[PDB]
């Protein structure tokens, strides 16, 4: 009957880690914490402090094919986990570039903070070095290995400290007075490096004045849409440490669908290159990113909606495959449930029921305004 949560309030996201940098833990402790209410899901439907987070699916090793570039264009923004013993490899470098090629805004976890030989600074510096990436810390870890037992928040310069490997009895504190001028010194550069990314927040830091806590977040944020800041976190996904201020952190500055580029696409009555932005007045266009064979309902199709409404009970165009599809049922996956709903809009991610023809990358829209997506980079 309506929309539950609005455009700015919705995060579709990707965990980007390679297998050595703890993907199935950190991946099961973002389900385990937005699911409040082995097969793994294309995609989970979620929440966070009041905004729908859906999490995607993406591979655990470097693909060199054309099926990472599509999960690229089905999620808005992404957390890239680290190693913090190993910091940036051959792989995640990688892994990386693809994702600043297809314009993904990231926040970087360096998880693993308790392992042996785990070290923030040389993380943060290696994103730097190998990659000339624009990372910034905007926490510094409370101690190192065995002794990391807290996180400091330089935006609010503030400590959270760990009593426990069950991410409860979390004490919100002030930061401990030997970590205070180290703390000072990195939010220091913090405001410079966000100053430098806007010429009205540099002129100010240049004259002198005061940045405010929501003129630097909303720096950061805007720079981070732009791909051009990348925010530093730390913590520990198995010991379950900095996990729900790494949550915090996708709501603050990772990408709505409206933060993103309008996708692109071949209106094919007039042959002329149009877009389909998130707006749930204009004609009904998404993208198929997967197909699933489910031991309950059956034929699942996961697609992602651009623009447009759908109903459930409908017929909309396949473009791609040149042909007319019923919609059935519609559902959203869930970590512990599965729901049904009659209407999914611009911007979120469902599953319809008993498709027939349409496979991975297939445009769906609407019959009476026909476009064909860029799922695949149109030639040039
Ligand atoms: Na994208």
């Amino acid at each position: 009957m309506a929309r539950e949560f609005s455009l700015e309030k919705t995060r579709n996201i990707g965990i980007m880690a390679h297998v050595d940098a703890g993907k199935t833990t950190t991946t099961e402790r973002i389900l385990y914490y937005t699911g409040k209410i082995t097969i793994t899901s294309a995609a989970t439907t979620a929440q966070w402090k009041g905004y729908r987070v859906n999490i995607i699916d993406t591979p655990g090793h470097v693909d060199f094919t054309i099926e990472v570039q599509r999960s690229l264009r089905v999620l808005d923004g992404a957390v890239t986990v680290l190693d913090s013993q190993s910091g940036v490899e051959p792989q995640t470098e990688t892994v990386w570039r693809q994702a600043t090629e297809y314009k993904v805004p990231r926040i970087v976890f360096c998880n693993k903070m308790d392992k042996i030989g785990a070290d923030f600074f040389y993380s943060v510096e290696s994103l730097h070095d190998r990659l000339q990436a624009n990372a910034h810390p905007i926490q510094i870890p409370i101690g190192a290995e065995e002794d990391f037992t807290g996180i400091i928040d330089l935006i609010k310069m503030k400590a959270e400290i760990y009593t426990n490997d069950l991410g409860t009895d979390i004490q919100e504190t002030d930061i401990p007075e030997d970590y205070l001028e180290k703390a000072q010194e990195w939010r220091e550069k913090l405001v410079e490096a966000v100053a430098e990314t806007d010429e009205d927040l540099m002129m100010k830091y240049l004259e002198g004045e005061e940045i405010t806590e929501e003129e630097l977040v909303a720096g950061i944020r805007q720079a981070t849409i732009n791909v051009e800041f990348f925010p530093v976190l730390a913590g520990s996904a198995f010991k379950n440490k900095g996990v729900q201020l790494m949550l915090d952190a996708v709501l603050d500055y990772l990408p709505s669908p409206l933060d993103i580029d309008a996708i692109k696409g071949i209106d094919t009555k007039t042959d002329e290159e149009t877009t389909r932005p998130a707006d749930d007045e204009a004609p009904f266009a998404s993208l198929a990113f997967k197909v699933m064979t489910d031991p309950f309902v059956g034929r699942l199709t996961f697609f992602r909606v651009y623009s447009g409404v759908l109903e459930s009970g409908s017929y909309v165009l396949n473009a791609s495959k040149g042909k007319k599809e019923r919609i059935g049922r519609i559902l959203q996956m869930h970590a512990n449930t599965r729901q049904e709903i009659d209407k999914v809009y611009s911007g979120d991610i469902a599953a319809a029921v008993g498709l027939k023809d349409t496979t991975t990358g297939d445009t769906l829209c609407a019959l009476d305004a026909p476009v064909i997506l860029e799922s695949i980079e149109f030639p040039d």
